[PDB]
């Protein structure tokens, strides 16, 4: 078996769930205890706004939370956290440190890897980013025909794309005066082609974002961009005014034709899905300004310190992690929905779909054992209120239990119509979790239909369809305003939630052998697509699909 | 007990699964049967391109498919389908016909509701749409200062938003000569504010899309748009030049102040999530032209005819439905992933999130009995190749079974670099489903670790982390090109998949009672947010969150 299932505190938790969970009814939990909100929420004062983590609408009692905290202690969460923060090589399959926390270590307390403090180099690259941002944003940096830069294009995929994309979308109001930012990621030629169609080579700056600098999609996209650029500029020296690199691989950057002076370095202990805090964040800093990028880092640092110093029973990422364990390993819920009531946060769910699933979508433990329990959930979601009109039907009246985190800023960036839109948005945010909790009893629906004027026949026909069973648990995460600082704190909070779950499951949150597999796969099929000859080298499906491609690719439509 | 679980063909299938499902291994199924692709795929010739539905990489034998087809028959799928097409009121809770098939009924064969052919009115509205499209696209339709329209803004939510958005995104290359299209949906004031910031009142035309014309989000957004417009135009009579309506409710359209000639009508038998084919698709027709809109309709009509005429055992939407039943009701898979290897299709998954989940996220059967089995899955996904770097880690190496549909056009709209990008994209599409099926054996990974120079100790430790169990089932759906016609067929195919699943579960795919409770509770909270007074009328969580909002909304950050 595996560490979690062999753990006596987990077996106690699970046994309690089997014996007692059917008796947990949210509506009744609240009625019985007027202090429920007070005892099952955290109001965090960061001194730059508050974050309220209200976990009271969860299927938990004091005893459940106690058992969960004991399990975290039994699973050695505190020691593991400390090991991450001190630069221990906790990425054991790759023998690497895990130090995204060093990237935003505003205190500058030394963090050592291999006896050497990483902070001087972290800060050197940040200084280089700051200087570069000033030069570009001021209009001082000129293109090959002597014009200021108007457009910045990040080329990268996965960890080198989604962070910068999500954050520049979320912090859009802070981009006034900054250059337009574009993200190219897919190898699909549509992505680069449609982007380049809107650009001038004279005023576009490309950012090639790649830890390895060998990823097929990114290097191919970069080469396509360079070819397009050089067709116009016709001068290799012009590349240095228009192409920069964010990477750990100096040799491959040089090979591509980028000046080492145009290279913004990061390190092997920065996981891609944890990399927006590093040089990978350059497009963020260019778009919103370095000061706002620093505020983002500072928010993360606040949350880092919260995670590091707070007792587990009052520790926000730990509690979120433990509630997840409860739903995943005791209730068996496959999914976790992230539902931010904020259009600017429209890529937040997608970001953590990567952050969570690539981290904890694992099945081998530190001991080499195959897990005999569930690990990471499927993470999904869309911003409210749109979701209410798309898939909430299923959340309310389907056959699935779906833990949801509802997120919203108190203050809107756009208080139009004297705040009318935000009032309605807030009302829906609140009402939805209330509804999921409370439901609507047959007798309550019966009274409603009676009042609506329905005949005894029509009422009886319609009744069961109008019943909401409720008891659907949510987190509500509410924050003063979505500033760069508060966003940094929220991202870091979920990063540490993911960390805690991974430790408890005894898996490595920080490798990605499935992703590494992917990068080895396409090479075998590529040459087989060339020419008209039939391919017989694979299974009949792969073969048949190739035959279809070859048969269909010359047809005129 | 419910209809499905009481069905003897279902009982046989479930019993077969219990006794035999451990014997099903994809690798073995292909090894034992060289005709597997040939017998477990459908190559559909539409006369406007081919659609290959390759379902061979699924955990099914000939016997399993036979059992599934028998179940579809004994659950009344053929009769239920015929009832939909004939205008029977199969939406039994609302007593409505279900006739999105009539909207695209290119044959013009009479379809009666209450003894009246609906086709004349369908065609009348289409004619009106065509005329309006000519007026706007030609530049003949002038704004209040006499200028041609350059921007169209659809305002709507859910069914009045996702379809038009997804289709205009997917068919972008077909929009030459068309006005720019914008989609405002969220009540969050960010959405309309950032949209209006980039527009001129002189050249913008708003399309107010609302079946009911009372949806709070849409009408509020519409009124905000009108306020912005009138600040510039300062003349209420100019509204008629810049606002049109897509509705079933003539009166409410008139109350808002729109010209009755500016109203594009649809009918109660057009479900919101099945509405893009109706007047709701006006923004599509404006963007890509009416001819292309007609091609979209014709593709759907082709698939309607395929669904209607084809024996179940070779009927594409039926087979897709049956595989889903197998994974949902026998394997217990909560989710279904849609993975288009196509940037233009980037909103396809979000569209069917509504189409699928709002239809089949249900728990009450036709008899009024509660289901005692799973219904609709959670639908999710992002375009390839991006997912390969992000959540495919979990698909390959997690603890969840996740049926995936991989979709791709053979021909790209942007064959840059002599087809290099598309070759790579196709190679990845093919290699990923192959790898999901095959995995990687210990003997294969061992040799890789050996060749990489890993020590005997390191190899031993790394090995299980590098092994992939495989046996992960997929569908591959490959089509000649993503044209308006082919896109229409693909959407219609999934519509009918959803229909078949709904009939088999004995649920109503066409109502949405589960949105009501959240709406009611939001109306109650809205006025409570105003002013400084404490709110105590709810549970302590709702009260506490409101208190936090009132306390935090005046804080200056
Ligand atoms: O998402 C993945 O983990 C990586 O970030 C992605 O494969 C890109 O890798 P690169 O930064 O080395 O190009
Ligand atoms: O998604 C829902 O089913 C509806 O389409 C949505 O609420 C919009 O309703 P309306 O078209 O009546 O405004």
């Amino acid at each position: 078996m595996a560490a979690l299932t062999r753990n006596p505190q987990f077996q106690k938790l699970l046994e309690w769930h089997r014996a007692n969970s059917a008796n947990l009814k949210l509506r009744e939990l609240f009625e019985a205890d007027p202090e429920r909100f007070n005892n099952f929420s955290l109001n965090l004062n960061t001194n730059h706004g508050h974050i309220l983590v209200d976990y009271s609408k969860n299927l938990v009692s004091k005893e459940v939370m106690q058992m969960l905290v004991e399990l975290a202690k039994s699973r050695g969460v505190e020691a593991a956290r400390d090991n991450m923060f001190s630069g221990s090589k906790i990425n054991y399959t790759e023998d690497r440190a895990v130090l995204h926390v060093a990237l935003r270590n505003r205190s500058n307390t030394p963090i050592k890897v291999d006896g050497k403090d990483v902070m001087p180099e972290v800060n050197r690259v940040l200084d280089k980013m700051k200087s570069f941002c000033q030069r570009v944003r001021s209009g001082d940096w000129k293109g090959y025909t002597g014009k200021s830069i108007t457009d910045i294009i990040n080329i990268g995929i996965g960890g080198s794309d989604l962070g910068p994309l999500m954050v520049t979308e979320a912090l859009k109001p802070y981009s006034k005066g900054g250059p337009r930012v574009w993200f190219v990621s897919n190898i699909d030629g549509t992505h680069i082609a449609k982007t380049l169609a809107s650009l001038s080579p004279e005023t576009s700056l490309f950012i090639i974002a790649s830890k390895t600098f060998t990823t097929q999609e990114t290097i191919t996209n970069a080469e396509t961009a360079k070819e397009w650029f050089l067709e116009a500029a016709k001068d290799p020296s012009a590349v240095a005014k228009h192409f920069v690199a964010l990477s750990t691989n100096t040799a491959k950057v040089k090979e591509f034709g980028i000046d080492p002076q145009n290279m913004f370095e990061f390190w092997d202990w920065v996981g891609g899905r944890y990399s927006l805090w590093s040089a990978i964040g350059l497009s963020i800093a260019l778009h919103v300004g370095f000061d706002h990028f620093e505020q983002l880092l500072s928010g993360a640092h606040w949350m880092d310190q919260h995670f590091l110093k707070t007792p587990l029973e009052k520790n926000a990422p730990v509690l979120l992690a433990l509630l997840g364990i409860w739903y995943i390993n005791c209730y068996g819920c496959e999914t976790h929905a992230l539902l931010p009531y904020d259009q600017y946060m429209h890529r937040f769910a997608a970001y953590f779909q990567q952050g969570d699933m690539e981290s904890n979508g694992k099945y081998i433990t530190k001991s080499g054992a195959r897990v005999d329990h569930q690990t990471g959930p499927i993470v999904w979601g869309e911003p409210g209120t749109n979701g209410q009109h798309a898939f909430y039907q299923l959340i309310h009246q389907g056959t699935k239990m779906i833990p949801c985190d509802f997120l919203i800023p108190v203050q809107t960036q756009h208080p139009i119509r004297k705040g009318l839109h935000h009032k309605i948005l807030l009302a829906n945010f609140l009402a939805q979790t209330e509804a999921l909790m409370k439901g609507k009893l047959p007798e309550e629906a019966r009274k409603e239909l009676q009042a609506a004027g329905k005949s005894p026949e029509d009422l009886e026909k319609l009744l069961p369809h109008k019943v909401f069973e409720g008891n659907r648990p949510t987190n509500s995460i509410v924050f003063t305003k979505l500033t760069p600082f508060i966003l940094g704190a929220l991202i870091a909070m979920y990063e540490h939630k993911i960390f805690v779950q991974g430790i408890m499951w005894d898996i490595n949150s920080f490798d990605q052998w499935g992703v590494e597999l992917g990068k080895q796969l396409a090479k075998k099929i590529e040459p087989e697509l060339e020419g008209s000859s039939a391919v017989t080298s694979h299974d009949s499906s792969t073969n048949g699909l190739i035959s279809f491609i070859k048969q269909q690719r010359d047809t005129k439509l």
